[PDB]
C-alpha cells in the first residue's frame, strides 16, 4: 500500500486538488478515514482518463440459427431441454449468479430490494420467492434422476457494500427460507467514483468523502474474481451458470430449459429475451451489430429515438427490433474462466456508461434539483459481442410467465409492486384454471413454489374450487 502522502500527491497529480480543499481542517483521524478510501481507488490517473476518453451504428436481427422460442417449440423438444437442465441440476453442475443491487430506495424503502414485499397473500419477499423456486427445481431434479437426496444449486448473491449487512441478516433472521445456509454466498460488487456533469472532477459528498457508487451490473465479472467467485465455482466443479436479476418476480430461476437449450446447442453464452412491450418501454434490445456481424444489446437510454420506433421492414404491424432484454443469462464456467481476465482488463469489453444524476454532496452538503453530477456505470452485457456468433443463443420466452419488474414505487403505470402483484397472481391463476381448478370469479389465488415451479404438478386442482386469496 500506499503513504499518505503518496495517495495525495497521486491524486493531485490527476488534477483532483479539489478533494483536498479541507483536508487541513480535518481532525486527524478524518484525514485518515478519507487517505483510506482514496486507496480503494485503483489507478485514478487512469480511470479519470478512461471517464474523460469515454465522453468523447448499423442493427438487424439475429439470425434464426442463434434464436429459439418457447412459444413455438413443441412440447417434446421442450422436455427434452427440461430433462437435460435437471440432470445438470441433478449432477451438482448448475449455480445461480443474483444481481441484488442495494436498496429499494426508489420504491420506497431502505431495505435491499429483494426484500421487498409485493403484498401477496403469502406477503413473501423477491429473496424467499426466489429461494422457494431454487428449493422446488432441487426437488425435482432430484426426482427426475431419483436420487437419495436432493442436489444443491449454489446461490451467490451480489450486493452492494451497504447492504451486505441487512442481506445476509434477513436471510439468517429467515433460516435461509429452507436452503442449506452454505448454499447461499454473499458478495460485494465494486464502486466507481461519481463526477461532476463535466466528468473531469469527483465530487466531494462530504468534506472528507468521496461520493461513490456502484459499478453497474457490468462490475459483476471484476468482483467475481476478486472475492474468489470464479475460484469456487472451479472447486465446486461448476460448469453452468444463470444469471439474473433480483427485480424480476416472476423469474424462473436456475430454469432447466433455459440450461437444456445451452447444453443441447453447446453454447458458451445465451440469454433470454421478450417481445417489446412498446416503442418506449426502458428495455434494452438483443441485435445482431451487422458491422462486426456480434451479437449486443443496446441500452434504452443510448438507442436511437429513430431505432426505436422503426417498423418491421417484412411487417409493418411490429417493431423491427423487438427482442427485449430481461437480464437473465447463461454462461458455461469454461467460457468465464476464459474471458474474465480478458473483461476486466480493458475497457473495450465493459466500456464505462454516463448517466446524468441529481447527486447529495457539498455545495456544505446539499440534496440538488436539476442533476449535478455524474454516476458510471458498466453493463453486463457489453462483452456480448466478444462471443463467436454461433455460440451464442437467445431465447425468446413468454412475458406472462417470466418476466414482470419491480422498478418504479407504487403509482406509475408500469413495473410497480402492484403491476407485480397481479403479474404474479394473473399467473398462478392462469395455472389453476388451466388445470381445471375453479376460481370464485373477481378471485386471484397464489401459487406456492412448494407447490409447483412453473405450472406442473397441478393436476389435483381439477374440479377444486377456490376463494379470491387462497394460496395453493
Ligand atoms: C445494464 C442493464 O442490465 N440494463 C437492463 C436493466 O435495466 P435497468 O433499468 O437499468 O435496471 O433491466 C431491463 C429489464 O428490466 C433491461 O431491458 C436492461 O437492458
Ligand atoms: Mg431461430
Amino acid at each position: 500500500v500506499k503513504s499518505q502522502q503518496q495517495i495525495i500527491d497521486s491524486f493531485k497529480q490527476a488534477n483532483q486538488d479539489q478533494l483536498f480543499q479541507y483536508y487541513d481542517s480535518l481532525t486527524i483521524d478524518q484525514q485518515q478515514e478519507f487517505i483510506d478510501q482514496l486507496s480503494t481507488i485503483e489507478e485514478p490517473a487512469k480511470l479519470i482518463s478512461t471517464v474523460e476518453q469515454a465522453i468523447q451504428r448499423n442493427f438487424t436481427q439475429l439470425p434464426n440459427e442463434q434464436t429459439a422460442s418457447t412459444l413455438d417449440l413443441s412440447k417434446d423438444i421442450l422436455q427434452n431441454w427440461t430433462e437435460l437442465g435437471l440432470k445438470a441440476i441433478g449432477n451438482g453442475e448448475v449455480a445461480v449468479l443474483l444481481m441484488a443491487g442495494g436498496q429499494g430506495t426508489r420504491l420506497g424503502s431502505s431495505a435491499p430490494k429483494g426484500c421487498f414485499n409485493i403484498e401477496l397473500p403469502s406477503q413473501k419477499s423477491l429473496f424467499q420467492i426466489q429461494a422457494e423456486k431454487i428449493l422446488k427445481i432441487e426437488q425435482l431434479a432430484q426426482q427426475y434422476l431419483k436420487s437419495t437426496k436432493k442436489p444443491i444449486i449454489n446461490w451467490y448473491i451480489m450486493t452492494s457494500g451497504p447492504t451486505r449487512n441487512a442481506t445476509e441478516s434477513f436471510f439468517i433472521e429467515n433460516n435461509y427460507f429452507g436452503l442449506n445456509s452454505h448454499q447461499v454466498i454473499f458478495f460485494n460488487q465494486g464502486t466507481l467514483p461519481c463526477f461532476n456533469l463535466q466528468g473531469n472532477k469527483i465530487l466531494l459528498e462530504l468534506k472528507n468523502s468521496i461520493c461513490q457508487s456502484p459499478d453497474g451490473n457490468g462490475g459483476l465479472y471484476k468482483a467475481l474474481k476478486d472475492n474468489g467467485i470464479l475460484d469456487d465455482l472451479n472447486s465446486k466443479g461448476i460448469k453452468h451458470i444463470h444469471m439474473y436479476c433480483v427485480d424480476n418476480c416472476l423469474v424462473k430461476v436456475a430454469d432447466p430449459i433455459f440450461i437444456g437449450f445451452a447444453i443441447a446447442k453447446k453454447f458458451d453464452l445465451a440469454t433470454k429475451v421478450v417481445r417489446k412491450r412498446d416503442a418506449n418501454e426502458s428495455v434494452g434490445l438483443i441485435v445482431l451489430d451487422q458491422d462486426n456481424q456480434k451479437p449486443c444489446v443496446i441500452e434504452y437510454s443510448e438507442i436511437s429515438q429513430e431505432l426505436a420506433n422503426k417498423k418491421d421492414p417484412q411487417d409493418s404491424s411490429k417493431l423491427f427490433l423487438r427482442a427485449a432484454n430481461i437480464v437473465n443469462h447463461y454462461y458455461s464456467v469454461e467460457f468465464l474462466n476464459k474471458m474474465i481476465p480478458k473483461w476486466i482488463s480493458s475497457q473495450k469489453y465493459l466500456p464505462f456508461h454516463i448517466a446524468k444524476k441529481k447527486i447529495p454532496s457539498l455545495n456544505e452538503f446539499y440534496k440538488p434539483t436539476e442533476p449535478n453530477g455524474i454516476k458510471l456505470e458498466q453493463f453486463i452485457f457489453d462483452v456480448f459481442p466478444s462471443v463467436e456468433l454461433n455460440k451464442f443463443g437467445c431465447l425468446e420466452v413468454d412475458r406472462l410467465d417470466e418476466f414482470s419488474p419491480l422498478k418504479n414505487a407504487d403509482g406509475a403505470k408500469n413495473d410497480t409492486p402492484t403491476t407485480c402483484r397481479n403479474h404474479y397472481l394473473e399467473r398462478s391463476s392462469k395455472w389453476v384454471i388451466q388445470n381445471g381448478g375453479v376460481i370464485d370469479n373477481q378471485g386471484l389465488v397464489e401459487v406456492d413454489s412448494k407447490t409447483s415451479y412453473g405450472g406442473e404438478g397441478l393436476e389435483f386442482v381439477n374440479g377444486k374450487h377456490f376463494k379470491n386469496g387462497d394460496i395453493i
